[PDB]
């Protein structure tokens, strides 16, 4: 996250840190249900070194704060039993770029650890509103990552100023969220993280993942998130949940 400040404990007990065998945090996730969890399906693609595609090279920490505590009260360590990569995913434009994570065994809720609440299939964010983003990834482009969870405030930009501002690149499953000028983004590594609404209860219900953008907190340059509402269904479908 670029631009933001320290969580406090506990803050977001839907943030999850997926680690990769030998690698570290590679990606965040949302914790949704006892057993699953909402990711990016780019995050989970076989590359030469690594079969980043394979569920049991990853571990899911939940309730986690400080990335150098991950034995800390609280924090509860899972493995994976199954990556459901969206099948619709396009690896070249990122065009449906979520992913649903099935715990090896189930959360138990906590102070520390509580689903997201997810959208309904017709639920629009509105141009506008302002949203959470969260994670571990860059606090600058090209810089280091934050040990302490990291949290920032952005809004959603209108679908056609954010098809205006990355030609040929914007598809209805994506959605422009931040500043036109900068200063708050996510960054590498905030990568399958929720975006966290407050809705009109005060409850939190997640508006996106991310997903991409050029660079971090650029002038014009607003990330890019994959829609929630859309996928209700294809969740439902998959999970039960
Ligand atoms: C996410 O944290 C990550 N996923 C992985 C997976 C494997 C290893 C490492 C990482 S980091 C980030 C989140 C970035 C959010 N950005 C903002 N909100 N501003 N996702 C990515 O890094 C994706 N790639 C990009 O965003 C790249 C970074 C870049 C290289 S040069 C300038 N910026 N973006 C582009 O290349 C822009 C052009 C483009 C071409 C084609 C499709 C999309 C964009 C992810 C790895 C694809
Ligand atoms: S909608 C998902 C979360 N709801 C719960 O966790 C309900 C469980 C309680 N223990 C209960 O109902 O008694 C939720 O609301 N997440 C968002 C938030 O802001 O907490
Ligand atoms: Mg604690």
């Amino acid at each position: 996250v670029v631009g933001g400040t320290d969580a406090d404990e506990g803050e977001w007990p839907w943030q999850v840190s997926l680690h990769a065998l030998g690698q570290g945090h590679i990606c965040g996730a949302s914790l949704i249900s006892p057993n699953w969890l909402v990711s990016a399906a780019h995050c989970y693609i076989d590359d030469r070194g690594f079969r980043y595609s394979d569920p049991t090279q990853w571990t899911a920490f939940l309730g986690l704060h400080d990335q150098s505590q991950r034995s800390a009260p609280g924090v509860q360590e899972r493995r994976l039993k199954r990556i459901i990569s969206h099948p619709f995913f396009n690896d070249f434009t990122f065009d449906y770029d979520i992913a649903l994570l099935e715990l090896e065994k189930p959360a138990e809720y906590s102070s520390m650890v509580r689903p997201i609440c997810l959208p309904d299939a017709s639920h629009v964010f509105p141009a506008g509103k302002a949203i959470w983003v969260t994670g571990w990834g860059h606090t600058q482009y090209g810089g280091t990552g934050a040990l302490i969870l990291q949290k920032g405030e952005i809004r959603v930009i209108n679908q056609t100023t954010c098809e205006n501002l990355l030609p040929q690149q914007i598809t209805p499953r994506m959605m422009c969220v931040g500043f036109l000028s900068g200063g708050v983004d996510s960054c590498q590594g905030d990568s399958g993280g929720p975006l966290s609404s407050v809705e009109a209860d005060g409850r939190i219900f997640q508006a996106g993942v991310v997903s991409w953008g050029d660079g971090c907190a650029q002038r014009n340059k607003p990330g890019v998130y994959t829609r929630l509402p859309l996928f209700r269904d294809w969740i439902k479908e998959n999970t039960g949940v």
